[PDB]
C-alpha cells in the first residue's frame, strides 16, 4: 500500500524493468517492462496482437518465466505460431484455459514473472462481455499479491476495450490502416512512462518486424521525378494519421476545366485553388486538376488545406517536394495560413516517423516545446510557404 | 488441461471430400462441437447427410422417410434431448449430428452445454445446426473459429441436381467465361474484409461519336475510375480524350479498394488497345496519380488466393514483396509503374 | 405407406403433397384479405363430403360464414361451425363431435391461461393431433414466421400487387415437396384455381405490343417474375433522352452500349423509356438479359413471346454470364406456365431440367438475338 | 354461451338495433348500435372521435341511458362541449374517472344501455399501455354481464389501437386527411355488417356535420372552364385515398420545355408524357408541362398513371373532365391500361363518395360484382380512354 | 367523483399576468397539482417567481440567498421530502412551488404520486418544474393537458433584463419589422402540427439580366414555387419568364404545407407589382394550377388565431367557411381564384 506524502519529499520512482530485444516495444512502455503492473493491449482483430505478444513472450522466457493464458487459440495452434517467431526451449508456459478460478491456482504454482491474457472477453468467472470489468478488477490485485507483470488483450468490437483505459497501468492501441503495410504501436495512458512513444513494425510472413528507420520507407515510395505529391499530419479524432496528397495539374484541352478528388472534399479544393490563384498567382484557371488522397484516406479537416495547396503549386510548377517535408494549416481566403488544433501531437508524430521539416501556422507555436529530430517552420502565408518550399 | 511447457505439445476421421476436411483442420475429431451456420436452403442438412453417409442423425426438422428420398441421391447410418440420451448410451455412436438446433430459442444455449459435456461422457464428434463453420453464398464454407485447425480454411461446392458437387479448380469458372480472345476484362484479388474475393473488371472503350466524351461505371466509383483515365492519358500515354468509357464489375461486386485501381488500369487499356490479357493473370495494386504502382495492405493473402485458384500470373506492387514468401506455384511479378506494367502485359 | 383426403381443388392438393394427411398440423400464412378463411371453407365444405369438420373460429360469426360458406360451396354435409375463442371450451366439443378436419381460423384469435401464448397453444394444438388423429389446419396472419419450425406443413398464401394470382406455396412440407406452388385468383364467389396459367401471359399482351420481355428476378429467396419494358423511338431534339422507371439508369446504359458495339443496334440517336412494370424494383445482375432483349424488341419493332423468359447478366464484351439460383428459377417460370427459358450456358453444369419448359442456354447477346427474332 | 351447430341449421341473426339521427354512423355499425357489443373508434388525436361519440350519445340518451366515462377530460369541460352539439335534458351520465374497479360499481347501480371509455390508454387496472390489452378483454366479458353497447375510444400513437383490432366485435377508423376538409369513418372489422360501410362528417364549429350527398362537394370546388383536372383512386396501404391530379400543359416560349411534378413522381410522369406523344399522338415536344397532387398527397403508386394521362391530356386538350368520374390504372409503355390491385374496393369508394364513373383497366374486372351506383369503365388502351373522355 | 347526470354539473386564484391565468383556465385552482415542462435556461424557475411573487417556495436547485436577489427585480412568501411536509403542516401555505422535481430520476414518478395525494390532505395549489404546461421558444406557455380549462389557451411571454414581459399584441412584432412600404413581404397563418404559427413569406422579383432567369427558395419548396409562378403567369397574367425570383421564409420557418400557396403568391405579385400589402392583413388557401383558390384543413383555428395576434383582415377560401362562426375582430375574406385576390390586395 501506498500512503499520502508532500511532494518535495515524493521520491523519484527506482525500478527494474525488463527489456526486449525490440526497441521499439520498450520504448513505448517507457524503458521495458514493468514487474507488477498491468498493461492493455488494444486494437481490431487481425492486427497481430497475439502475434506481438507472443514474440515479446519468447523473448521474455529467456530471463523470466511467462505464462501465456489463451482461451481463443488452442495449445498446438500456438505452438505452430510461435516457432516461426522465435526460441522455445526456455521457460515459457502455454494455458489454454477460460477460467480465473483454474487460472489462479496455476500462478500461485509456477510463480511466473510474466502473465499474458490472449483475449480478456475469453475469460470467464462467475457472478463473456459485462464481467470482463471485474476480471480486469480481480487482475490488477493479482499483480500486487504476486508481484508479476500481467499484459491484457482487448479486440475493438463493432459494438460492447476503452471501458479498461481508466483502471489498468498502461494502455497500448495497435493500429495498422488498410493503406499502411505498416502497423502502429502507441502509448494512450501509461503510468510508467510517456505517451507520445510509439513503436512501429510491418508485419511480414514470419511475423511482426520493427521498422526502426521510417524515413527509408517514404524515400523508396517516392519515384525519381516526382510532382504534386505532398504530406499532411492529419488526425482520425485523437489518432494522428499520416496522409499523402496527390495532385495533377495539366493544361485544359477541351471547353471547360476539369475538376476531380477522391478522398478530398471538392469545394475545400475549389477555394484552395481560387486562393492559389488570386493570392499566390498561379494560373489555374485554364488547367484541369485531378486530387487524391492516397490511400483512401477520407482529408475532412482544415488542416489539410496546405498540404493540399502545396501539392497543387507542386504539379502545376513541375518542382517536386522533400519527401520528408510535412505540412500542416488551415488556409484562409486571404492567403493566410491560419491555426490548427493539437499541433504539438502532430509535430510529435512527423517527428517520430523520421521526417525532418514541418511546416506549421506560425501562430500555433506559443508557447509550445519542439522535438530536437525535427525542424519546426512557423509560416504565415501561402506565399511565404511556396517561396520557401520552391 | 494443465498448462504445459511449450517444448511439449503436438488423429481424425477424414471423408472422401477434401474441402471438408481442410476446413476442419484435417478431419473429424473425436471429442468436440462442430457447429455449422447459414441462411435456410442453402445446403447444411445436404452437406451433414453427405458426410454422415461417408462417416446418428436426429432431425426433427424432416421426416425419416423425407431423408431416405434426399440420402440415396447422396452401412451403419442410423436415423426431445431426454429420448436423444437414452440411445446415445444404446448403439455408443461415434458420429452424432443435430439437424437444427432450433422459448427454445432460449433454450437454445443451454441444449448446447449440455451438448458439450456430453461429447466428453462418450467420446464423440457431435454437429450442430444453426439457422464454427459457417455456410454462405458458387458455394463456400468456412471456419470462422476452430479449435484444432486453421480459421483461413475454406471449401468452395456447388449444388447441383443430386446434392453438393466439390470445386477444385475455380479458375475454370471466368476461362469458361472468357470468350475467344476477349479484350477489356481483367481480374483484381480484393477483400472483403479480411475474405479475399476475385473479380472481374470490365471495360468497354469506343470512340465518342459527338460532343462530350461519356463515361459510365457499374459497380466502381465513378471519380476513381476518372482518375485512373487521367494517369493512362499522362502517364501511359493513351489517348482517351476523345474516348467513351463504359466500366463494370462484373457480378455486380462493389469494387471500393484501392487496390483495385491497377486491374482497371489494364482493362481499360486491354479495350482501348484491343489487345486481350490472360484469363489465368491477375492484377493487384493502387496507382498513383504519378503512375506509380503503390503498396497494398494484405499481399501475402491475395497471392496465396490467387495460386489455390489457379492463377499463373500475379502483377503486385514491388514494394510489398520485402521478406514475404512466394509460393511455388504462381509467378509473382512485382511492378513499380503503369508503363512498366502495360509493357508487359500487352 | 399413408392414406391422404383430396380435395375437388387439385392445386391445394399438389401443395401439401398428394392430399390432406390425417394426424397433421399445417400453418396457413399471409397478410389479411389475402383469402385464408375463403380458402379454408372451400376445402372444408369439400373435406365434409367426406369427413367431418368443426371450423372454429371467433375472427367472424357463426352467422356470418354461413353468407360466405353458401356461394362457396355446398352445406348438406357434416361441417360444424363454433364461433368460440379460448381453447377448454374447444376441446370439449372435439371429444364429443370426434371430427377428422378441425380448422381454427385464427390463432391470434384463440386464448388459454393472445399473441406470446400463441406458441403454447400450437404445441398443445400438435399435441391434439396425436391424441385424436385429426388433420388441423392454424391460421397465421402475417403483421406466424414464428410458428414454422414447430408444425408439420408450413403453407403461404401470396400476392404481389402487379399480379391478381394468388399463390399458395409449401415452405416446409413434412409429407411432400417443397418446390410444390397452387395459383388462385379471387373472384366475386371465392377462389378459383388457375390450372393453365400459360393463358394468363398470353389476355396482359396486346396485338402489336413490341418492347415487352419477362424475367426471372428474386426478392431474396422468392423468386418473382417480371416484365421490362421498352420505348424506343427516334430522337427528335439535340439530345437523345434515356429515362428508366424501376431498373437502375446507369446499368441500362451499359447495356444499351453493349447492344449498340457488340449486337449493332444504331442507338445513337434514339430515344429511351425503360420500365419495370409493377413498379418491381429491378436491381439485380439477372435482369441485364430482359433489358436488352426489350430494348432490341423495340427497337427492331419485333415482339418477344410472351410465355417465354429471359434470365443472364449481360458482360460487356457481349458474353451472357453466370447468375445465382438458377434451378429455382427454371422451376418457377415452368410452374406459371411458361415455355421457353433463355438462361446462360454456363449455368446448366449437371441441373436436371423440367420436362414442362424448354431451356435454351446462350453465351452471347448476338445468339440470343437471333434466336429470338 | 353458444354451441357448435351445422351450417344449414345456424338460424339468422333477429337482433334489435338502436338507430341515432346520423344515418351515416348507423349504415357503419351495420343498422345501428347492437346491445351486448363492443365497437372501438380509431383515429389520431385531434379528428373527433370525443365529439363524435359525445353526439351519438346524447342522441341515445334519448331512448336509454347512457354511461360516459372519461379520464381524458373533465366533467365541466365535456358539459361546455356537449350543450353545442345536442340535448342533456335526457338520461346521460358522466362519470370522469379511470380505474376499473370504481367504474365497474356504477355500471350494477345505473344500469347503462350504452356505455362509452373516452380513451383506454387512459384507463387503468392493478396488475397506461401494456394493460390496456387486459381491460378490453374484461370489457367485452363485461358486455354480456350486464347485455350492453359498449364503445373503445383508440388514440393512434407514434409508438405503442391496432393491439385491439382482433379482440372486439366491431373496429371502426376515423381519418381526415390535411387535404380533405372532410373526415371519413371506415368499419374496418364488423361482426354485425358489411366492412365496404363509410359515414362521411366535416368538422363544423358546433361539431361534426354529416356529408349525405358528397357529389355536391367535388362540383362545388371545380370552376366553370376546369381543365386539366382529373380524379383517382389511389392506396394508402390499405385506406382507399381519392385523389386530384392537375396539369397545366401551356407552349414553351425559351429553349427547352419544362417539365415540373409536386407530388407526383417526375420521371413517372416523364414516361407518361412519352406514352401520349408516341400511342395517343399528342405533340408535347414542344410543350412545358406542371403537375401537382392537389393536396400535396405523395402519389407513389402504378394505379395513378392513368389519372395522370388523363389529366395532361385535358389541358393540351382544352377539354374538361367529368368532376364525377375518375380513372384507376397502371399505363404500360405500349399505350395498354394494366391492371391494378385492389380494384374491388377502389370501385366501391368511388360509389361511395358520389361518383357516377369509374374507368378501370378491362382485365381487372374478372369475376367481381360492380355496384349499381357507379359505371364502371373497363378499357385497355390509353388511345380508347382519350376517346371516350374527349 | 361518483357519476353524474350532465343536467346537473358546473373559483380560482388570479394573478396580474392575464396570460398565465387563461393558460390555467382562469386562475390557479386550489387542489391540483400543476406541471411545468421546458428545456433549461428558457424561465420556469423565473415564471414562478413572478407567480409566486403575486400569489412556499422550496428549491435544491439555487440558494436561498440567489433567488432573494433575483426575486427582488420581478409579503408571506416563505424559501428531501421528509423534511418539507413538516413544514407544509407547520405554515399551511396555500401554494407550494417545487423548483426542479429532479436514482432520483426513478423516484421522480413516486414522489409527484405523493404529492398528488398531498394536495388533497391540505387542500393547497401546487406547482411542479420539469427539466401540464410547457414553456418552449418571442416565448409561449402553452397548456398540453389541463384538468381545468382548455388545451388550445397559450400566454405569450418575452425574457428581458427584468424577467419575464407578457407580450399581449403580437402584430406589433411584424409591424415595426415593416419598413417604409416595402414590397414582396406577405402574412400567412400556417400549422406546426396543431399549432397554428403565424409566418412571413418574402419575394424578391428582379428581372433577368443574362440569359437564364433564376429561381431561388429559402425556407419554402422549390418546386411548389416554381409552380405557383406559372400559375401567375398563365392565369393571373403576371410576365414572369424573364424575371429572376428570390423567395424566403422569414424566421427559417420550414413551410410545407398547401395552405402557403397564396402567401407566396401575393409576395411575388407584390414584388413584381412593386406595391405592397398591408401588414395587418394575411392569406390562407391552397392554389391550384386553374388558379383557383382550394379550401384547406384546420381554418377555424387559423382565423382565431389571426385575430388574436391583432389582424385586421384575412384572406381565406371562400368554400372553407360553409357554417363557422366569424370572430368580430377580423374581417374573414373568402376568395375563389387568384385575379380575385391580387384585383382585392392590389
Ligand atoms: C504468427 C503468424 C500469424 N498468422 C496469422 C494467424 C492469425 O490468426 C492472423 C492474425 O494475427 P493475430 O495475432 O492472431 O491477430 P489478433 O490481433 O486478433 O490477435 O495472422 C500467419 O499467417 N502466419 C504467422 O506466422
Ligand atoms: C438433397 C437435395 C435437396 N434438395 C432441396 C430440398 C431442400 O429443401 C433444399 C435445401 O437443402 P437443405 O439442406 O434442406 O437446406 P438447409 O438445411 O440449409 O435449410 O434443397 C433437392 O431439391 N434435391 C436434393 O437432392
Ligand atoms: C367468400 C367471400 C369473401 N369476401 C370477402 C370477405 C372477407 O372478409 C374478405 C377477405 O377474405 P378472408 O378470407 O376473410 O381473408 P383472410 O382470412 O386472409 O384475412 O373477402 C367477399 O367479398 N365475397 C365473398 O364471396
Ligand atoms: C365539440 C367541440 C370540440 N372542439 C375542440 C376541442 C377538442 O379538444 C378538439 C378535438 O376534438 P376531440 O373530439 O376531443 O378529438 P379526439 O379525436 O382526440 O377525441 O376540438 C371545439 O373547438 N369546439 C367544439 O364545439
Ligand atoms: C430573474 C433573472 C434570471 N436571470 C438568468 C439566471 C438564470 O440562470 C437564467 C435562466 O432562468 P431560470 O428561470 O433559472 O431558467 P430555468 O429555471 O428554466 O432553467 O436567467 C438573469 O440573468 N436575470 C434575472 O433577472
Ligand atoms: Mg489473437
Ligand atoms: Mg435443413
Ligand atoms: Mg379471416
Ligand atoms: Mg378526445
Ligand atoms: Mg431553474
Amino acid at each position: 500500500k501506498t500512503k499520502p506524502m508532500k511532494l518535495a519529499e515524493v521520491t523519484s520512482i527506482n525500478v527494474n524493468r525488463t527489456k526486449t530485444e525490440m526497441e521499439e516495444f520498450n520504448r513505448v512502455l517507457g524503458g521495458g517492462v514493468v514487474p507488477g503492473s498491468l498493461v492493455l493491449i488494444g486494437g481490431d482483430p487481425g492486427i497481430g496482437k497475439s502475434t506481438l505478444l507472443l514474440q515479446v513472450s519468447t523473448q521474455l522466457s529467456q530471463v523470466g518465466t511467462v505464462l501465456y493464458v489463451s482461451g481463443e487459440e488452442s495449445a498446438q495452434q500456438i505452438k505452430l505460431r510461435a516457432e516461426r517467431l522465435g526460441d522455445i526451449d526456455s521457460e515459457f508456459y502455454l494455458y489454454a484455459e477460460t477460467n480465473m478460478q483454474s487460472v489462479r491456482a496455476e500462478v500461485e504454482r509456477i510463480q511466473p514473472d510474466f502473465l499474458i491474457i490472449d483475449s480478456i472477453q475469453t475469460i470467464m468467472s462467475p457472478e463473456s462481455v459485462s464481467q470482463v470489468r471485474e476480471v480486469t478488477a480481480e487482475l490488477m490485485q493479482l499483480a500486487k499479491t504476486n508481484n508479476i507483470a500481467i499484459f491484457i488483450v482487448g479486440h475493438v468490437t463493432k459494438e460492447g476495450p476503452r471501458m479498461l483505459e481508466h483502471m489498468v497501468d498502461t494502455v497500448l492501441y495497435f493500429e495498422g490502416e488498410r493503406h499502411h503495410t505498416f502497423r502502429i504501436l502507441r502509448a494512450v495512458k501509461n503510468r510508467f512512462g510517456s505517451t507520445n512513444e510509439i513503436g512501429i513494425f510491418e508485419m511480414q510472413s514470419g511475423g511482426l518486424v520493427e521498422v526502426l528507420n521510417p524515413s527509408q520507407v517514404f524515400l523508396e515510395e517516392r519515384l525519381d521525378g516526382a510532382t504534386g505529391s505532398s504530406i499532411v499530419v492529419t488526425m482520425e479524432g485523437t489518432r494522428p494519421i499520416l496522409a499523402e496528397v496527390q495532385a495533377l495539374v495539366t493544361p485544359t484541352m477541351f471547353g471547360n476545366a476539369k475538376r476531380t478528388t477522391t478522398g478530398l472534399d471538392f469545394n475545400r479544393a475549389s477555394l484552395i485553388m481560387a486562393v492559389l490563384e488570386k493570392r499566390a498567382g498561379l494560373l489555374l484557371q485554364n488547367q484541369d486538376a485531378y486530387l487524391k488522397s492516397a490511400g483512401g484516406v477520407k482529408l475532412d479537416e482544415p488542416a489539410i488545406d496546405l498540404a493540399v495547396a502545396v501539392a497543387i503549386a507542386s504539379s502545376y510548377k513541375d518542382k517536386p517536394t522533400n519527401p520528408q517535408e510535412c505540412f500542416v494549416g488551415e488556409l484562409g481566403l486571404t492567403g493566410e495560413i491560419r491555426r490548427v488544433n493539437r499541433i504539438e501531437q502532430r509535430i510529435n508524430e512527423a517527428a517520430k516517423l523520421g521526417f525532418t521539416k514541418i511546416y506549421v501556422p506560425k501562430n500555433s507555436l506559443t508557447g509550445i516545446t519542439l522535438p530536437k529530430e525535427i525542424q519546426v517552420i512557423g509560416v504565415t502565408t501561402i506565399q511565404e510557404v511556396l517561396k520557401k518550399v520552391f
